């Protein structure tokens, strides 16, 4: 087995978690201790189904910029027994583009489900749905739903959550590091 496939398969192994909310399935980012990120319309409320068991949530923070704008990302703390994996590292510190891109999704309908969106690109500000967003990125892949929390990858690094597209293109809100600190 080969370096990004290894890497892939290792994130749904230990950081990508199939989980469900009154709005459906998405996939959950676990990104290091008992901190997780999903989008944010995926509105966690005080209890979040993760695979096999419901899973007490703490806390939840949904992020906004520096103008006080949606950033599409809620990061949950969550009550659960063991420490998620340490991936902070493979998170760029400032939100990066990349070339063949791989969409990572796990979810119970969309078990480790691999997509190859290729090269993702800023994009900077998306509407979905009446909601005004910023630090988005794009990639041409007709994105479906259901596919939503899916972890744009490329080279051992980990750049974007999932969080929308138009059915010729899908955007992610993209991963800086400070965000998980
Ligand atoms: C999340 O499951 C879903 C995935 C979409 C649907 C088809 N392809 C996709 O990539 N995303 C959405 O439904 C978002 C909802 C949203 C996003 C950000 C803030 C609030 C709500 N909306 C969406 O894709 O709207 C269509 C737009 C005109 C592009």
């Amino acid at each position: 087995m080969g370096p990004s496939l290894d890497f892939a398969l290792s994130l749904l192994r230990r950081n990508v978690r199939q989980v469900q909310t009154d709005q459906g399935h998405f996939t959950m980012l676990g990104v290091r201790d008992r901190l997780a990120v999903l989008p944010r319309h995926s509105q966690p409320g005080k209890t979040i189904w993760i695979e096999h068991k419901l899973v007490n949530i703490l806390d939840a923070v949904e992020l906004v910029d520096e103008q006080g704008v949606n950033l599409e990302l809620t990061l949950i703390t969550l009550d659960t027994n063991e420490k998620f994996r340490d991936i902070t590292k493979f998170i760029p510190e400032n939100i990066s583009t990349a070339s063949d891109a791989t969409l990572v999704i796990n979810t119970e309908h969309m078990p480790s489900m691999f997509v190859p969106v290729g090269d993702v690109v800023q994009y900077g500000f998306l509407n979905l749905s009446g909601k005004p967003t910023h630090r988005t990125m794009m990639y041409n892949f007709p994105t479906k739903a259901g596919q939503c929390g899916g972890v744009v990858t490329s080279v051992g690094k980990v750049i974007g959550i999932h969080i929308g597209g138009n059915g010729r293109q899908g955007f992610c809100a993209g991963l800086k590091r400070s965000y998980f600190a």
